C-alpha cells in the first residue's frame, strides 16, 4: 500500500516512471503533508525540499513580493507551473486546490519549455473523484489568523461527479505592524465520462487578494553592520531595530486577482494508448505601492544629533501589471514492445502566447522615516496610469517525445528531444520631461509627461533541448542511476524584456545566445519497509554557460560561466505504519567559474543561495485518538549580491526553525490540530535587498489551532 507522505507517481504525464525509477532529484509533496504542517501556500509546502525560499528582497527601485522562489542559486520564481503550464506573477500561490506539488531540482528544456537554471516546481490542481463527501477546515491563529476550506465531491451519474473548492483567509502580521493579508478562492470543476475512454475535465479558478506588503527593516544592528560615515557613526552603538516596525506609508496596498479557465480531452485508444488535449486561459493581475528604505550617508537626516531624531529615505517600488497565457497543449502516451525491449513513450504539440504588459504609473514621491520610530500613519496616495507601459509577448510552438526503454526487468534506459520554435516582442516608453531615475528629456512638440520610447524590438529563435538516463535495480528494494540533461533560457525567456543589438550588459541583448544549463547527475533510489519508505542519494553538477560579462575595454560579451555542483539525500514515506516522514538535506557550492565576482565579499560565492540546508518533519500516532507531529529546517549563511552601498552586511548567518504538531480525533467526521511554528521564538534575516540597508526579519513563534470536519 502507498504512503500518504511519499506518492508513487506524478501527475504530468510527461514522466513515464514511479518517482522510484525516475532518474531525476525528484519530490513530491502531498496534500497530506500540507494539512499536517497547516501549510496553506507555495512557499510554506516548499520549506519540505531542503535550500528553497524567497531569500532576496529586491533591489532599491523593486522589491521582491509573493513566492520569490530562490532554488538551486537563481530566482526560479518564472520556473512556477501549474498543471506543466508556466504561471508568472510576483503573487502568492494558494494550496486550497492543489492535491500535490512535484519539485525536481536540476533543469531540463524538455520537460516545460524554457527555464531557469535551478529545475521546475508544479503545484497539481484538485480534480473530481469517483467518491462523494465533503470536507471543511476552520481555522483560528497568532495574530487574528482566521481560515475557512471547503472541499465538495459530488458524483450526479454513473459516468459524471462535480468538485468544488472554496477558500477564505482575513490575517494580520505577528512580527510586522500594521501588514494585513486579505484572500479569498472559488474553484468550480467539473468531469464528464470518468470510468470510461472518453473524458472531458472543465476547470475555473479564481481568487483575488488585498494586501499591505512589506519592504523590509533596517539592516543597523545585525552582525557585518557599519555606519555609513563617520558623521554618522552612532549608528555603530544604537542596536538593531524592533523587529515589529513598519517603515511603510498608510497607502500601502498589494492587490491582485488570478482567474484561470482551463479545458481536458483524454481519449484512450486502448488500455496501453491514451491521447489528450489541454486548452487553458489565464490571467494574473497585480498593482502596488511599497516602501523601499535607504541608509546611506546622503540618505541619512540628523535633526538633532540624536539617533532617535535620525530619519531614513524612502523610496516607492510600484507595479501595475498583467499576465496572461493562452495555451493548447496535446500528450500521447503509448506502452508497447520493439521485439525484447519494452516502451513507455510520451510525445506532444504545445501552442502558447503569452503576455506582459507593465501599466507605467506617475511617480510616488516619499517622505524621509524616523530610524528607530517610524511614523507610517500617512496617507501619500495610490497609483495613477500615465501611458507610459511596457509590452511583452511570447508566441511558442513545442514539439516534444520522451521514451523509457526497458532493456531488461533490471535495466532502464531513458531519453527525450524537444524543439522550441518562439518570437518575443519588447517595447517599453517613459513619461518624458521627469526628474529622477532614467528620466527622458520631451522632444521638440511633444508635452510634458508624454511617453517616449526607449525600447522597441523583438526576437525569434529555435531551442534544440535534451535529455539521458540509465537505471539499474541493484535489489528488488534498491536502484542506481545516471542523468544529463540540457536547459536553455533564450533573450527575453525571463521577463519578455528585450535589448537593442550591439550595446549593453543585457542577456536580453537579440545578437545575444540563450544561457545554456548543462546538468550531470548520478544517484540511488530506494523503497525499504514494504516499499513504504523512499531513500535517496544523488550527487550533481550544473554548468551555466553563455553568462554576460564585460571585456578588457568597456564592451560586454558572453563569456561567463558559473556552476552549481553538490549532494542530495532525501527520506520520505512510513517508518512504522504509525510513523510518517518527510525530508532532506543538501549540500550545494554555486560558484562563478569565469567571470567577475558577484558576492559583496568578493569571493567566488553566488548571492542569496545557502551552502547547507536541512529539512525534516516527522508524524507519530501516539494512540487512536492522539497524533503528535515535529519539524526542523536548517538554512545556512548566504552571500549578499555586490552593491555600491557601504557598511551593510555582506552576508547573512545561518538558522535553525523548529516546529510542533498534536493532533486529537474525536469520532470518525471532527478532528482538532494545534500547530506551533518557530517553537524556540527564534529571530533571525529571512531575506536581505541588493544594497543591504533592509532585511526581512524572521517570523517569530506563532499558533495555529484548526477544526477539521469531513463526510
Ligand atoms: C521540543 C521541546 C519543547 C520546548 C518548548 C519551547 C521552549 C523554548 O522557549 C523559548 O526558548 C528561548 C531560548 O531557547 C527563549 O529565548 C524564549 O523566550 C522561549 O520562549
Amino acid at each position: 500500500t502507498p504512503s500518504l507522505y511519499a506518492p508513487q507517481q506524478s501527475a504530468d504525464p510527461k514522466f513515464s516512471r514511479p518517482v522510484a525509477d525516475t532518474t531525476r532529484t525528484m519530490t513530491v509533496i502531498s496534500e497530506q503533508v500540507i494539512k499536517d504542517q497547516g501549510a496553506t501556500n507555495l512557499t510554506d509546502a516548499l520549506k519540505n525540499v531542503p535550500g528553497v525560499g524567497a531569500f532576496f528582497a529586491g533591489e532599491n527601485g523593486n522589491s521582491t513580493t509573493g513566492d520569490a522562489i530562490y532554488m538551486r542559486g537563481a530566482d526560479t520564481s518564472n520556473s512556477i507551473y501549474i498543471d506543466g503550464i508556466r504561471d508568472i506573477g510576483s503573487v502568492s500561490r494558494d494550496t486550497f486546490n492543489t492535491e500535490q506539488v512535484e519539485v525536481i531540482k536540476g533543469p531540463s528544456g524538455t520537460d516545460y519549455g524554457r527555464s531557469a537554471p535551478t529545475g521546475s516546481i508544479n503545484m497539481i490542481s484538485k480534480q473530481p473523484r469517483n467518491d462523494s463527501g465533503i470536507d471543511a477546515s476552520a481555522s483560528i491563529g497568532s495574530a487574528w489568523f482566521r481560515r475557512g476550506t471547503l472541499d465538495v465531491n459530488q458524483v450526479i451519474g454513473d459516468t459524471t461527479a462535480v468538485r468544488l473548492n472554496v477558500m477564505g483567509e482575513k490575517t494580520h502580521d505577528a512580527g510586522r505592524d500594521k501588514v494585513k493579508n486579505e484572500r479569498y478562492g472559488v474553484a468550480p470543476s467539473v468531469a464528464f465520462g470518468l470510468g470510461t475512454a472518453n473524458r472531458l475535465y472543465l476547470n475555473y479558478l479564481h481568487v483575488t487578494q488585498h494586501n499591505t506588503p512589506d519592504g523590509g527593516i533596517p539592516t543597523i544592528g545585525l552582525p557585518g553592520y557599519s555606519a555609513p560615515s563617520a558623521g554618522t557613526a552612532a549608528l555603530n552603538h544604537s542596536g538593531k531595530v524592533d523587529t515589529h516596525n513598519f517603515y511603510g506609508t498608510d497607502s500601502d496596498y498589494d492587490d491582485s486577482t488570478t482567474d484561470t479557465a482551463t479545458m481536458r480531452f483524454e481519449h484512450d485508444i486502448n488500455d496501453n494508448t491514451t491521447i489528450r488535449n489541454t486548452t487553458r486561459w489565464s490571467r494574473v493581475k497585480q498593482d502596488y505601492l511599497m516602501t523601499a528604505i535607504m541608509g546611506g550617508a546622503s540618505n541619512i537626516t540628523q535633526p538633532t544629533s540624536d539617533v532617535n531624531s535620525w530619519t531614513w529615505s524612502r523610496t516607492a517600488n510600484t507595479k501595475d501589471v498583467s499576465n496572461k497565457i493562452l495555451t493548447n497543449q496535446t500528450n500521447l502516451t503509448s506502452t508497447f514492445y520493439t521485439g525484447s525491449i519494452g516502451h513507455d513513450v510520451s510525445t506532444g504539440v504545445e501552442f502558447t502566447r503569452e503576455t506582459q504588459t507593465n501599466y507605467g504609473v506617475n511617480p510616488v514621491t516619499l517622505p524621509a522615516v524616523n530610524i528607530y520610530h517610524p511614523d507610517s500613519s500617512i496617507h501619500p496616495g495610490g497609483l495613477t496610469r500615465n501611458g507610459a507601459n511596457a509590452n511583452g509577448q511570447t508566441d511558442t510552438f513545442a514539439i516534444y517525445a520522451f521514451d523509457t526503454l526497458q532493456i531488461t526487468r533490471d535495466f532502464e534506459l531513458n531519453g527525450g528531444i524537444r524543439l522550441d520554435n518562439y518570437h518575443t516582442e519588447y517595447d517599453s516608453a517613459t513619461a518624458c520631461g521627469g526628474s529622477g531615475r532614467g528620466a527622458i528629456t520631451c522632444p521638440t512638440g511633444v508635452a510634458k509627461g508624454s511617453p517616449v520610447t526607449t525600447v522597441d524590438t523583438a526576437k525569434s529563435g529555435n531551442l534544440m533541448n535534451w535529455k539521458a538516463g540509465a537505471l539499474y535495480h541493484l535489489t528488488e528494494n534498491g536502484n542506481v542511476y545516471i542523468n544529463y540533461a540540457v536547459s536553455q533560457q533564450p533573450p527575453g525567456g525571463n521577463n519578455f524584456a528585450l535589448a537593442q543589438s550591439g550595446s549593453g550588459n543585457s542577456a536580453n541583448r537579440t545578437d545575444f545566445k540563450p544561457q545554456k544549463a548543462n546538468t550531470s547527475e548520478i544517484g540511488t533510489k530506494w523503497q525499504v519497509l514494504d516499499k513504504r519508505l523512499l531513500l535517496t542519494a544523488a550527487l550533481f553538477r550544473t554548468d551555466i554557460e553563455n553568462e554576460v560579462e564585460q571585456n578588457d575595454d568597456g564592451t560586454y560579451s558572453q563569456y561567463g560561466k558559473k556552476r552549481v555542483e553538490g549532494y542530495e539525500i532525501s527520506v520520505a514515506g512510513n517508518i512504522t505504519p504509525a510513523w510518517q516522514v518527510i525530508g532532506g538535506y543538501t549540500q550545494q557550492k554555486a560558484t562563478i567559474k569565469n567571470g567577475k565576482d558577484v558576492a559583496q565579499d568578493g569571493s567566488s560565492s553566488l548571492p542569496y543561495t545557502p551552502e547547507h540546508a536541512f529539512t525534516l518533519w516527522s508524524q507519530y500516532q501516539a494512540t487512536d485518538d492522539i497524533s503528535v507531529g515535529a519539524g526542523a529546517r536548517y538554512i545556512g549563511s548566504m552571500h549578499k549580491g555586490s552593491d555600491g552601498a557601504v557598511g551593510t552586511p555582506a552576508f547573512t548567518e545561518g538558522y535553525w526553525v523548529a516546529d510542533a504538531k498534536l493532533g486529537y480525533r474525536v469520532n470518525r467526521n471532527l478532528d482538532f490540530q494545534l500547530n506551533v511554528y518557530n517553537l524556540f521564538d527564534t529571530d533571525y534575516v529571512a531575506s536581505i535587498n541588493k544594497s543591504g540597508y533592509r532585511y526581512h526579519p524572521g517570523e517569530p513563534r506563532t499558533f495555529l489551532l484548526t477544526a477539521n470536519m469531513h463526510f
